[PDB]
């Protein structure tokens, strides 16, 4: 029972839109909208969205695997030995945000402070004394954008597993020679850097100019969630708003994946008449480049929708209806829909490009999609016992002031974070918060599983967070 | 009565040193250390120390009046109208870390996010309203250092109160015509932004050129808070761990002024022969360019103690005795003291050049001296029943889901701030944190009105904060 | 008979190395190196050589109009208008080096000092008070790379062409409006620019991702010169020195052309074995990437021959006999040929990339390949008597301090430049010099329209150029 | 007799005007312009002039050995070794436009392309083989402006003498161990690169913040060459055009030089009343920052002429009587004075600043005032002998295809140079020409000794240089 599993089960749940049934529904944890800062949701007059992975929220572990499948492909067509075919996705090894460092080849999950929780070499997790020689104050300097890569979309979890993969293949095969910095192969010495920026390569190659949209498209109910809902939580923000769609994908893959997940013989209900995806969105935008998009974006180009190419020069013209555009900025969105940034709800999975710059760079109100949390919320309840036992264990060795059962406190740490996979949950290594957990909490106003999840609440609802205060005012 | 009246009312009390004694002093606000992430002072085998407004905290509101009115004396001088020297500095006006915008000449306090708080044009208060036809969504972007400077240090007092003095004296003056981003002077317009250029520049010629420090040290009594607890805290600190100096002072300066913080007749304590202050450091460092210190630093040199001059060449020899350090990089502490950053406690008053960005950059743990707090606190605590009326206020409101009694949200907002001044409490603007709040909590492991407080905890203690859980977990 | 038809005959004829019969053929300026810098061939211990117009020198105008028809193609494609396909390639409208001005849409003719020569919007030439207008001061900044394009290689003259094309075809077609900075089409706006940049765009597409390449290689007899003198020049370089490649090109492709270059029944001379291109090298180079070759270059790889791939990692060995290099610098080829630069002579026809800068960046000697001079030199001595004439005109007047009659000089002026096409001389309009023959004369230190004219000197021989002296000292 | 000595001398003759005597005097080769492109000047509209070593000449040695001393008193004011003291200022060693190596600390004279003519390692002339084994090719990249600094201003005079100074004697004094790159005094490492910056830094102090001006303004007649045809010249130039000053220098330093340059007892000729300064200018501009003068430049200010501060604000109005400008940019005077680049004839010493920048950037025409070739002329003119002898040599080498006599070659090269000071000539060593000589020869369209020689050609005269053609049209 993957991430998604729990989502396409949610999604094949009619809506019961009986106000007493709403209330009940999203007090249950995997219906709830969480909140970091209050939010009037009668103060928004747009709702914005990304499309890929935040309404098209691609099935796990098929669409990680096919990823994985086309990237060692392609880095075995452009020379990488052949014993890469035989390598096969394994969905417990990654885990979302960890740091891929280019110097040694190590995956590093971190804290806010850039604090090492967790350090792999291949598959071989380096206990903390080890991880000294070459981390000698246990911390990476993060935005060190030459040497560490921070590996923190889903479309990232395939190379996240390829990387460990290769690291461990070419150090347990007797070709190579293991150096700190990379690999020896007689007169070729391949850096841990280079051999990064293969994969890299590789994945934007897949994704761009190979067979992975095509795949996708051909079988779209083996790769892409679909929910009947969708349509009705669209066409009630409509009634008190107004509805975009800012995606970095193209109008042609678009097209293909939004009309796929408004394909039911129905409308926004059951028994009403299917209507045109676009008829949802007072204005679709699509090549946006986000995160450029929330700066100077690109020039403002306008789709011919018929042949799916961009008509030749700068689109000076009003909104119009039936008009698509292709990159412009934020701003775009701003003046065509007359809003301010206080009055956009931005829905995206994207921590950095969605959510964390469309907060700092214009004021929008961010709402994070997190497809993970449908599972991750699963396993913080079946195993919260452990989480209890840890803070426990944390309070009574800080009272303290028999110290050495704290090697305790490391075992339960290591029992619970193999809960969630190899890389531990997403959010935390035992009572330690992951950066990702931090950026969450700081640039998400609200977030959830899914953002289906704002059916369950009236579009006036008060999404409330308390008051933070310093240590010296509490 | 001042914070610095607060400060040096502490720094008369002589230390008493009976462990119930301290235990029972730390207990009060004034003289305790505030916590916002857990630090085992056991694990600090090295205490770093800046000096101006860390070891040497400057009298208010005389230095920032000295200050004031150098700035003054260089703008007439370069041929700014002889008005300027009618201005007399008012320190019930600016609090730090107000934003002065350079397109509209407005000084604003914003939140974390960069919403506006309170937005000032010259001693206009601009109403909320009003402040929209500038700023449509209530917003700045405070990363467009082109636009927005910063006014985050205690050398920024005084200019953050000419910035306004100077729109104030050019709007109302009739000889100029007010425009949106300057003023007019038949064929000559002075845009606030070329204004806020010459005020920064005058005032770095005060601080580097001028008199300023000439005349700090011929009246040290009157510009300087003294402290005989200074020594005893330093030579404590040196019994367990080792003691640094990292200044962007110079050698000459930091003489003069460090000579005058430890003179007084007795040593560590009371009955004890004195020291010179040197003695107190194993390591000294001076023209240490923070922040760019925390990254590629500068050349290391050697000071020759006895002309006050830098030696000719790079200082390529070990860690002597006697020896003081121009330059280098923090880097150069580590190895000299054979100490990794997490065995660092920095202790400095600089949110961005000594916390954030030794923090960020290098791991290191952080001490951050709040002078003003000394007097917020007292504030804080004298007015607790407004802060408090003001939270039942927001709890009922948000329960309510009569409404226009939110104008009474207004007023006690605008009655709490008045108590701390004209632009409010460093902390907040009601029940809204400002972004200097949200940066102290984030990046200061500690924080106190001074160092100072350090001394009434034993060198083992372990300073405790609670974990932070995410929405999703609480 | 084109410039490639002049080539192609002389490399008809099989080699007499009698040494009286070279010495007559040299002293014909068809045959002729010309000498800018005296060059003691003597001191030259390798030569090195570019391949695309250097060793494989396009057939015209067929290799021409063939880029032409698929830039064209690519440009439909992506949506420009359908009459772009009965354009067709005109050899006689583009010269070599002019410069696109992409604010207002012109081809302009430029002297060494941004001075305008000539200036055409589309095919409309623009007299000289009609330039006024756009150029105030006939005078262009041509470092602006924002603004102006250099169009100063063979490759760039089918979008020379293609430019103008364009240029005339909106301005003349009814559905658009022509501005000062593009075109209007209803809501859509086509500045010059981004005209410019789609041209741009669709050769690069054509030479990296379209059929060029596949065209050219499936009929070299069409699209290639092929002379059977090469691998007798080249084997007698080998006997006095050493001989390499260093080209942009891929292997795969560097391969079928020189391949083609190579295939005789014979060897160096009539009546020997035939050798393999690659046994004329010590050293292949490619993926050269000039001229950033010249600088920091790329990391060193090895190509895996069989394949056409690169070999994985970094190439940390020797040189050895048959090894292909891929990427590197400049200080791969003296490090592995054990050369100084004033050693080198490098031959190719890239006036920017391959000649500039080599000598600007590494002080090696220089040969320029001037393919269009086969064909200029004959125009230049069959229409001298114009030449002179104007010669004496600029005499005439100049002494006379009846000067209406240099409406004369306008007319022999532009009656000499038709003989060349309708951009007249590479070198020259009337007796100004262009910014082309100014950077041949400065950098190139032996220049010929083919590299295979020194077969025609001993490689002993002393090329000499007169010293040059100040107007002071002559 | 210095090459001021030989300006002051003919300053001190009073102007005939009678044609003949004109036309007499001009041919002769002290007094005349030299032409490097033909240039009517009866199409010059506006004449603009540089101050410093173009209208002020400063008198040789003395202004460069007080530069010198003042630069030494600043070195050792900031701690460089007493010895420095017993320097003085040679002015038989620099020759203007040497680059001094940073790595090595080697002063070079190289020709256009970066060969190696002379390499002076202090006072020690390294010989060619010597050479090579820091300048393994004869050959040095002086776009590298990290490592390599090129002397080319009449004020880098004292500093290329102090650098060799310096090298000579930090490696013949036994304190220091001379190394690769720079000097050690024990734990002192003083690398030539950052000794070269303190240089920098003192002259650069000495001229801005130290007594330079203040001892310039103090004895004019020591420091200054005056000549009473300068306002002859200029009130000429006023009647056939306007008149311009563009000048780095300050108001306050520009009007004491320009007051003392008028002050005679007459105005434009013996007789006339003395008119102001200012009196001759159109358009007077100081603080110009050229180069930065000819691209963006800074924000146009107006100087108050009364105190001789900048009036607060930008100056928006039109050109008036009077005024007096500060900063700007080229488009200011055309603008201005509404002329077109080749409108104008700038007058000025900077190859670099004033002379390459306005012609590239903007078309001006240029002419280049060359003190130093006042004497150059004399040396040129009574050692001709031997630069025939040079020629012949040359010649009879390169016909010879007993070639050990080509010392004979290096033994008169170093003769000739001789005669013109240890650096050897500012325009050749031998029958290499400079760098500078190429870039006189390329950007400067007239060059002369000085300015004052346009008083000897009218108007209208049309100067002329021969067209250049390239070798296959000769
Ligand atoms: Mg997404
Ligand atoms: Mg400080
Ligand atoms: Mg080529
Ligand atoms: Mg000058």
């Amino acid at each position: 029972t993957s991430w998604s599993d729990r989502l396409q089960n949610a999604a094949d749940m009619p809506a019961n839109m009986d106000k007493h049934a709403l209330k009940k529904y999203r007090r249950e944890a995997y219906h709830r909208v969480f909140v970091n800062r209050s939010l009037a949701m009668e103060k928004i007059k747009c709702f914005g969205f990304d499309m890929d992975y935040t309404l098209a929220v691609y099935k796990s572990p098929e669409y990680e695997s096919l990823g994985f499948e086309l990237t060692v492909e392609r880095l075995v067509s452009i020379g990488y030995p052949q014993e890469l075919l035989s390598f096969a996705y394994d969905s417990t090894f990654p885990t979302r945000g960890l740091v891929f460092d280019t110097l040694y080849g190590n995956l590093l999950k971190v804290d806010a402070y850039g604090n090492l929780l967790v350090c792999a070499h291949g598959f071989n997790f380096i206990r903390g004394p080890e991880t000294r020689e070459q981390y000698p104050n246990k911390f990476i300097q993060r935005d060190d954008t030459e040497r560490f890569y921070i590996l923190n979309t889903l479309f990232n979890l395939p190379e996240t597993y390829l990387l460990a993969c290769l690291v461990d293949f070419f150090t347990n095969c007797p070709r190579y020679t293991s150096c700190e910095t990379g690999f020896k192969d007689g007169d070729l010495f391949m850096s841990y850097r280079s051999m990064f920026q293969d994969v890299r390569d590789a994945v934007d190659w897949v994704h761009y100019k190979g067979s992975l949209k095509e795949k996708t498209v051909e079988n779209l109910e083996k790769y892409v969630v679909k929910d009947g809902k969708l349509p009705l939580l669209l066409s009630g923000m409509k009634e008190v708003g107004k509805v975009f769609l800012a995606t970095n994908s193209d109008y042609k893959y678009t097209d293909k994946i939004m009309t796929y997940l408004f394909d039911f013989p129905h409308g926004p209900k059951p028994g009403s008449s299917h209507r045109p995806w676009q008829s949802y969105f007072d204005l679709i935008l699509v090549d946006a480049r986000k995160p450029l998009f929330f700066g100077e974006g690109t020039v403002l180009r306008q789709v011919d929708t018929k042949t799916g190419k961009l008509k030749i020069g700068t689109y000076t013209g009003p909104l119009q209806h039936g008009i698509v555009y292709s990159g412009g900025s934020s701003d775009t969105i701003c003046d065509l829909l007359g809003a301010k940034g206080k009055d956009i709800l931005y829905i995206g999975d994207h921590i950095f490009g969605d959510i964390l710059k469309s907060k700092k760079r214009q004021g929008w109100r961010t709402f994070l999609v997190i497809p993970e949390l449908a599972q991750e919320l699963h396993v913080w309840t079946d195993k919260s016992s452990l989480f209890e036992e840890l803070q426990s264990l944390d309070i009574f060795l800080a009272e303290l002031y028999i110290s050495s059962i704290q090697r305790r406190i490391k075992k339960v740490t290591h029992d619970m974070d193999m809960c969630y996979g190899m890389m531990g949950s997403l959010f935390r290594s035992g009572s330690r918060q992951t950066l990702f957990a931090s950026q969450v909490m700081r640039y998400a106003d609200l977030y959830a599983a899914s953002f289906i999840n704002l059916l369950y609440y009236p579009f006036s609802y008060l999404f409330r967070a308390a008051h933070v205060l310093m240590p010296h005012e509490s």
